[PDB]
């Protein structure tokens, strides 16, 4: 029953997890590899899957960042979370699979709407996902979200939640700011959240102390917000150089030029290599982190979907504990180490 370290929005999805024909893939005009939003004729693929023995799993980006901090603390409530889910058996089952990891959890019921639920196509070695948002869009942050996450000084919210409404990514984010030591976090999530919420995103951004991204989605903030000039936008964040311009640029998005004695950080995961990371100190100068990534033979890569998730949780847990960002850092590597070495989003059981 507590203490609850960190709190989180996000869009509570069930993975339906399963191997499939080439031929399934091609019936519902799908892409190998690619993630994308259920289209009109894809409707059926949900329940036309259930012929291929799905495995039910607790998904959605948040959730699984939430869940793995929750396991790492171990108490029960020690990580809360606050989505919509819809009024059917699919959302019993993904509320069932929460409680029992000892997750903090309020669900809101919209009643005629389906649970979120996203299609993890296994085939050829690659994984396809098929996600269809359903009741999660409708979720408004309750007015008594601050009771349910007391004691918590760690928010967290993916930009994937502007999905529903960017008010409630804001609200959070407003609930902490100009607290000296109420820490909001906030990840890119995605390419078209980049694009899709520019304006929203711009003012979420001076109330975030810490902004997670991968390589793609800091390019795409990159040019949205000219970050840096035109004949750089197209150069590679895979050299050092330019991905430490880039997460020195995005991190005036977080400062606004001023200095405070509030965290202000942003982090970019680059694949296998290093992870690099523009920290606004106490004084106001600005230090550049990176940190290697332990190396991984390609053939031990099972799939790198959830990686990102799962670092962001390692990284907050680690945070909760009061450790350096270069600490936090490699606690996030260690823990997307583990989930993309076995099948599943989640951390293995032994971990
Ligand atoms: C606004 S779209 C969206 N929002 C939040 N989470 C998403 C979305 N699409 C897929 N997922 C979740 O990504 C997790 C793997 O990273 C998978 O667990 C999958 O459920
Ligand atoms: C050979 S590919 C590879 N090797 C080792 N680790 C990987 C790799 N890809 C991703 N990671 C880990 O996931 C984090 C980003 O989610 C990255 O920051 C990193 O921690
Ligand atoms: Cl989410
Ligand atoms: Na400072
Ligand atoms: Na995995």
């Amino acid at each position: 029953t507590g203490p609850m370290r960190v709190f989180a929005i996000g869009n509570p999805i069930l993975d339906l997890v399963a191997e499939v024909p080439s031929s399934f893939l091609d019936e519902f005009f799908l892409k190998r590899g690619d993630a994308t939003l259920a289209t009109p004729e894809q409707m059926r693929i949900y329940s036309t899957l259930d012929q291929f023995n799905p495995t039910s799993l607790p998904g959605g980006s948040a959730l699984n960042s939430v869940r793995v901090v929750q396991k790492l603390l171990r108490k029960p409530g020690s990580a809360g979370y606050m989505g919509a889910i819809g009024d059917d058996p699919r959302g019993q089952v993904l509320k069932e699979l929460c409680d029992k990891e000892g997750l903090a959890t309020r669900f809101m019921v919209a009643p005629g709407q389906s649970t979120g639920v996203c299609a993890v196509l296994i085939n050829e070695k690659e994984r396809t996902l098929c996600t269809h948002l359903g009741a999660c869009g409708s979720f408004r942050l309750p007015e008594d979200w601050t009771t349910f996450a007391s004691g918590a000084l760690i928010f967290y919210a993916t930009a994937y939640t502007l999905t529903a409404t960017p008010k409630n990514a804001l609200e959070v984010a407003g609930y902490a700011h100009g607290i000296p030591n109420a820490i909001f976090t906030l990840n890119l999530s995605a390419p078209f959240c980049v694009e899709l919420y520019k304006d929203a995103m711009q003012s979420l951004l001076l109330h975030t102390n810490i902004l997670f991204g991968n390589e793609e989605e800091f390019a795409h903030l990159a040019k949205v917000h000219n970050l840096v000039a035109a004949e750089k936008t197209a150069l590679s964040t895979a050299n050092k150089e330019h991905a430490v311009e880039v997460c020195t640029g995005a991190l005036r998005l977080l400062t606004a030029g001023q200095n405070t004695s509030a965290t202000k950080l942003v982090v970019m995961t680059r694949g296998h290599n290093p992870v690099i990371a523009a920290e606004q100190t106490a004084d106001g100068t600005v230090v550049v982190h990176e940190v290697g990534v332990p190396v991984v033979a390609a053939e031990k890569i099972v799939d790198t979907n959830g990686a990102g998730d799962a670092f962001v949780g390692g990284f907050l847990y680690a945070l909760s504990q009061g450790k350096t960002v270069k600490q936090c850092i490699m606690c996030g590597n260690a823990c997307a180490q583990d989930v993309i070495q076995h099948v599943g989003f989640s951390l293995s059981f032994t971990f």
